[PDB]
């Protein structure tokens, strides 16, 4: 229990994946971030490498072998030595200190798709989320349409750090309520 | 081709179910709306009971069976003719006249759930859609932290007419962008 732990607290998540089809796709990088409901960092959670065999991330799509690469992570899940299971345990024993299950949606960019290898492969930590997901990319997609002028002042960058990911991720939303959002 | 396609446009869906996990469960209705950027609706697509056996439908949480029952959804269902494919393609061939593939996000109140069934179910059809995903709930939660007393002010109802589920979900954002939007 640290003092800031509230059920209003939100989650934030960001796989690495090999693929897309879950169903013959993996985890290979799990990050999380714990926010205040207005979007405070708590803390940052286990940056993991989950680790992976050699032809499945030789089955990986070229674009893909060619970013985790340059990033490194490959180097990681390859010295990695977690397991799924090692990797949502130690997430979940995180989380429970900052947030009650099933308090927070899922929050982040496109996290739909986190989500249902989450649900395949790291299924109690799916279901340490509300049903609900909290879509940054959903701003996005309403501010293309009625609102694109904030657009063309905010685009972001990569880093082969999941943690400064997510802090994008949450630099967006904080960048909607800033300038789409009427709060009052 | 009517008038109005535009690459643009947005696809609203929402799909009914016989339970949560695709992998145990099935579509069991298909409805879609296809309106402008700005929330005007131009269209509404086929509304179609989807036919499942007797036994999956029995294996229905009590809940699922209470509320189709009196709705009728079921009655339906049972007196469908309609496949998987036979619904998917007719609301396809519907979604054509209006919008590109591949154009818009996914529309809806926790879309995610519906997508997951499509994939496994409707892939066309799945593919027909942006990888994004526009979830009003999305809004909903935010507001829910960010400016509760706006809640107190929006909260809609069911109907056993899919189109008037969509037409809610719409509904709602168009609430949003209202009382919680700033667009200039």
């Amino acid at each position: 229990s640290h003092m800031s732990f509230d059920k209003q607290n939100l989650i934030w998540i960001d796989l690495e994946m090999t693929g897309l089809d879950p169903e013959k796709e993996r985890i290979i990088e799990i990050a999380t971030i714990v926010t205040d409901k207005n979007l405070n960092i708590l803390a940052e959670g286990p940056v993991l490498a989950v680790h992976q065999s050699d032809e499945l991330l030789n089955k990986m799509n070229d674009w893909c072998q060619k970013t985790h690469s340059e990033n490194g992570l490959i180097e990681r899940i390859k010295a990695s030595k977690l397991t799924e299971r090692a990797a949502e345990l130690q997430t979940l024993d995180f989380l429970k200190k900052w947030v009650p299950k099933g308090a927070s949606p899922i929050c982040g960019n496109s996290i739909a798709q986190d989500k249902r290898f989450l649900v395949k492969y790291m299924p109690d930590l799916a279901d340490y989320f509300h049903y609900r997901h909290l879509d940054v990319s959903t701003l996005k997609e309403l501010a293309a349409r009625w609102k694109p002028e904030i657009l063309e002042g905010f685009k972001k960058e990569n880093t082969h750090l999941a943690l400064d990911d997510i802090r994008e991720s949450i630099k967006e939303l904080a960048y909607y309520r800033e300038h789409f959002m009427k709060l009052d």
